[PDB]
């Protein structure tokens, strides 16, 4: 139908890529997947409670922490219910369900409890203590304000219903580049590799022929591998060395479990400055400039003491610890003892010779047991381990996705970005994970909204992965409901408008520190033009979907004084039932790859949760950040917060003569009462402690004081992770923060002891989750950090988390790092001034 011809055009402008376009495919995988995702989509769309879906309640089954129980020592929670002008508080029990509170209001002289200023609803059979918004207010000191109004109409959420034994051979015909002049002429060869998860089964090279705009070889390359022994997921990697220049991959076994046959003219990817993009089945879509390759395909006793100890020692080691042939052969001979240990699964599966039909068959016999694994307690770090680059077998990856299914939505939101990025390591487009991300995305609207923006960030930036993600985004968009589709349409239109403004203002400026009347007057009218008839009355905040934003506070909107020129935007809340007059502030910044900030902030949310398990609150501010396109995106504005450099440049001014007192003076200056300075010193102890631990672990500690911020309420925090991703420091700890602690160079004050206590308590709390942190880090680098990728680049986390060593040797190592910051004082800080200024 014609209505389906415009619907698809809506999906295309939403996705930012055309899913129907067959100009850059050599097979029907993407279309077959588009057709294959209709089943799991409808298996959720036509399976979800329309009432709870429309209301999207945010709940958690996790225990309320020791610190959050300290806020309610009276066993009573106060909730303020509002209708119009009337507002009366209720003495509610922590275990009281929304319905129990609904009747406790009717009795105290059809409707649903909606949050004030937020598109959030406190509904469903859950106690009020087990709500994320309630736990937020209890952590910040806010009162739980709610509106009495009718439930959201599920009719708005309607979905538009749709619908042998011979050795492997490869003939390398030749290579053709239209234009090569950039470097001095040398020789060239092709390296055809048969791989199954970063592991080469065999390698065959061509003879070196001279580098020309067309190099013909016509050589048949016979491999050591037989056609029967080729595993599903086997990826023929074609490489070019002058020393690597061009890579390309072809899935020897296809999506229908068929060996690839025929003539293929593959457009290859170049190298600029191991890597997730290096594994792509997708060809280069820019056929005019790219190098192509022409190829042709026509084809029961138990263990002794010391061995059990040897095996147990192997399972013990961190994910990064490599395995010798001895270790691998050990794991394999004692398969069944290794199967009895779930922590051995990532190591046992790396001991499989996948280029052996017989060994794979034995591996599949082991997977049939699964009893130990299926009954084992879910380990996210072990589940993620089996979903990485080192695992290409579908049935191996399925057991990880099987173990994932148990997660509550809250934990799905916790690991979403890392799971979204893990799709990059999948051999085929349609996968158990891709189907899992889709199911969960349609079951809840919060996962849905964030799944949309995560897929979109990569679609409008990655040529290597735009096509596959696009197929998964369409699948979601084709079942999210008319309302969400309407919402994303607004959001995108607004982001597109505001990115236009950002670049225009970036162009209308020269690198130097200026802020000339011309740029300020232009910015004023630029926004004024879009305010009147371009941007709608209300758009949803992508980083915080609870919040709806209205009109711009033009008089509050600015542009940075320095080289990057990002816009500082401010918006009024679209909700007239809001608790305050607090604006919605956004930063739009071009130059820095905000995908790197996203990953660091998502790990920061993880660390916070890990700390919660050992009842620690490190006052971290993982502010919202979404990458929208190439070297551009949004940043959430943390209210009434200033850079550390600005607090130093106020009393002093553009000098390295950093006076330690200025910081505490600012804290007492911005405090209305003495109690408000006491709460500010408390917030500073945790916030400084958390960010010291968090940064050192992630090896992003040595930072310039301009890239560290602080609030009027004492909460200190790190910023701009994109630009960072000799004399050195492990992290940031200078005498200015130390003065607030109460130390005059050499002192062990009551607040610096508190910091020293917390820091080791937090570092060890993260050591109880070593294998998880190591995986998330290893994955973060492979999927988000191009320059930060090699064996030695990933191996940083081991030394930082002090792998192998005891709690005593760990306690020592971290406090020694605090001392490195104390020995240096301001030496690396002044060095920043020589490079920056
Ligand atoms: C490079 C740069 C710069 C800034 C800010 C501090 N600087 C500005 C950004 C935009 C407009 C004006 C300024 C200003 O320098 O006053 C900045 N602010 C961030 N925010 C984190 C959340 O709290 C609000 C701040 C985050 C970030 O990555 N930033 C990066």
């Amino acid at each position: 139908s014609e209505e389906s011809q415009a619907f698809q055009r809506q999906l295309t402008a939403l996705i930012g890529y055309d899913v129907t376009d067959v100009s850059n495919v050599h097979d029907d995988e993407l279309e077959f997947t588009r057709r294959g995702l209709v089943t799991p989509r409808m298996a959720e769309v036509a399976s979800r409670d329309p009432k709870l879906y429309a209301m999207h309640p945010w709940v958690t089954s996790k225990p309320l922490p020791e610190y959050l129980w300290k806020k309610i020592a009276n066993n009573c929670i106060f909730i303020v219910i509002h209708r119009s002008t009337t507002s009366q508080t209720i003495k509610v029990s922590p275990d009281d369900t929304p319905g129990a509170i609904l009747q406790s209001f009717f009795t105290k002289m059809d409707f649903v409890l909606r949050v004030c200023g937020r598109d959030e609803y406190l509904v469903g059979e859950t106690p009020i203590k087990n709500f994320q918004w309630v736990r937020h207010c209890l952590k910040n000191g806010e009162e739980i304000h709610v509106v009495l109004d009718t439930p959201p109409d599920p009719a708005l959420d309607e979905v538009r219903k749709e619908e042998c034994d011979r050795k492997f051979r490869v003939k390398i015909r030749g290579i053709d580049i239209p234009v090569l002049p950039r470097n001095t002429d040398l020789t060239v060869f092709v390296e055809a590799n048969i791989q199954h998860g970063q592991q080469v089964l065999c390698q065959r090279r061509t003879s070196p022929k001279p580098f020309t705009e067309e190099v013909l070889w016509n050589v048949w390359l016979e491999f050591s591998i037989k056609i029967k022994d080729l595993p599903k997921g086997a990826l023929l990697n074609l490489q070019i060395y002058c020393q690597l220049l061009y890579y390309v991959n072809l899935l020897l076994i296809d999506h229908r479990f068929l060996l690839r046959r025929g003539e293929y003219v593959l457009h290859m990817w170049q190298i600029s400055g191991f890597n997730a993009d290096k594994l792509t089945s997708a060809t280069n879509p820019d056929k005019e400039n790219s190098m192509s390759i022409s190829i042709l395909l026509d084809n029961r006793a138990e263990m002794p003491n010391q061995l059990r100890k040897q095996l147990e020692a192997i399972i013990a080691t961190d994910p990064l610890n490599p395995l010798t042939a001895e270790d691998k052969e050990l794991l394999w001979h004692f398969r069944y003892e290794s199967l009895k240990h779930p922590k051995a699964y990532p190591k046992l599966f790396s001991s499989v010779k996948w280029g052996q039909q017989e060994i794979v068959a034995k591996t599949y016999q082991l997977l049939a047991r699964r009893e130990v694994w299926d009954q084992s307690a879910l380990d996210v770090g072990l589940t993620m381990q089996l979903l990485d680059c080192n695992f290409s077998d579908e049935n191996v990856r399925a057991i990880a996705v099987q173990k994932l299914e148990s997660l509550e939505d809250d934990d799905v939101l916790h690991y979403l970005l890392q799971l979204v990025q893990a799709v990059k390591f999948e051999p085929y487009h349609d996968s158990a994970l891709a189907r899992f991300l889709l199911k969960r995305g349609l079951r809840n609207k919060r996962i849905g909204h964030f799944l949309f923006w995560f897929l979109r960030s990569e679609i409008a930036q990655s040529r290597h992965y735009q096509q596959r993600f696009a197929v998964i985004l369409e699948a979601y968009l084709r079942g999210c409901g008319t309302a969400m589709l309407h919402d994303f349409t607004q959001q995108v239109q607004v982001i597109e408008m505001l990115q236009k403004v950002t670049l225009d203002i970036k162009s209308l400026s020269a690198e130097k520190y200026d802020v000339s009347s011309q740029v300020i007057s232009q910015l004023k009218q630029k926004l004024e033009n879009l305010q009147n008839s371009q941007l709608p009355e209300s758009f949803r905040v992508p980083y915080d979907p609870g919040l709806k934003a209205g009109a711009l506070a033009i008089e509050k909107c600015k542009v940075m004084a320095s080289k990057k020129k990002p816009l500082w935007l401010e918006f009024k809340c679209a909700d007239p039932t809001a608790l305050s007059n607090e604006t919605i502030g956004i930063i739009f910044k071009h130059g820095d790859d905000l995908r790197q900030d996203m990953l660091i902030l998502q790990i920061l949310r993880i660390m916070e949760s890990i700390w919660e398990t050992e009842s620690l609150d490190l006052c971290l501010l993982p502010y919202g950040c979404i990458s929208t396109g190439d070297k551009i995106g949004m940043i959430e504005i943390v209210k009434d917060a200033t850079t550390i450099a600005k607090i130093q440049q106020s009393t002093v001014g553009n000098t390295g003569a950093f006076k330690d007192e200025v910081l505490n003076h600012w804290l007492k200056e911005k405090s209305p009462t003495e109690e408000k300075f006491q709460a500010a010193v408390e917030r500073f102890v945790y916030s400084c402690a958390g960010y010291c631990v968090a940064t050192f672990v992630l090896g992003i500690g040595d930072r310039h004081n301009d890239n560290i911020m602080i609030t009027e309420t004492g909460n200190l925090f790190h910023i701009d992770f994109g630009h960072i991703l000799k004399e050195r420091v492990p992290f940031v700890l200078t005498p200015d923060f130390l003065f607030v602690m109460g130390t005059s160079g050499k002192k062990t004050s009551p607040h610096f002891q508190k910091f020293q206590d917390i820091c080791v308590k937090a570092y060890l709390a993260l050591r109880h989750h070593t294998n998880l942190l190591i995986i998330l880090f290893s994955m973060m680098l492979m999927t988000g950090m191009p320059q930060l990728t090699s064996k030695e680049d990933i191996e940083y986390i081991r030394d930082a988390l002090t792998v192998g060593k005891n709690e005593e040797d760990a306690k020592k190592y971290f406090l020694d790092q605090i001392e490195v910051c104390r020995d240096k004082g301001w030496t690396v800080q002044f060095n920043w001034f020589l490079h920056l200024v």
